[PDB]
């Protein structure tokens, strides 16, 4: 229905401005951008899911996320490749886990004070109904 389509609309409005507060922060400029393999040719190896905020704000536009929840996979995805890619004590390690741990914390803090819980449950009761 249109009413069904006016939701989903009003989710990628709602993700996208999420997005876009998590993308300017400047703590989280490491994840704007694919991995480049150039620097990394072993990450593309490693990493079997790469994510980033550019990978996400293109799925919002293509229509892949239809739950709030569906969305915070992808975010946790960024978190948990830092962690799995980057687990050795020195600092440039530990600074990309609290970076990647801060950015999954921010978005999770961001939809429980902005998201209304009746909203999510009616995306999620519509695409149970697909
Ligand atoms: C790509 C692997 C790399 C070792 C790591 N990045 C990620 C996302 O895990 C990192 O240390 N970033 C440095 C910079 C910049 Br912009
Ligand atoms: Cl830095």
């Amino acid at each position: 229905s249109m009413q069904e389509e006016d939701t989903f609309r009003e989710l990628r409005i709602f993700l996208r401005n999420v997005t876009h507060r998590l993308a300017i922060d400047k703590r989280f400029r490491v994840f704007t951008k694919p991995v480049d393999p150039d620097e990394v040719p072993d990450y593309v190896t490693v990493i079997k899911q790469p994510m980033d905020l550019s990978s996400v704000i293109s799925k919002i536009d293509l229509h892949k996320y239809l739950t709030v929840k569906d969305y915070l996979r992808d975010i946790d995805l960024i978190c948990s490749n830092a962690l799995e890619y980057n687990p050795d004590r020195d600092p440039g390690d530990r600074l990309i886990r609290h970076r990647a741990c801060a950015l999954r914390d921010t978005a999770y803090a961001i939809i429980k004070e902005e998201l209304d819980e009746d909203f999510e449950q009616l995306c999620e009761e519509i695409q149970e109904s697909r």
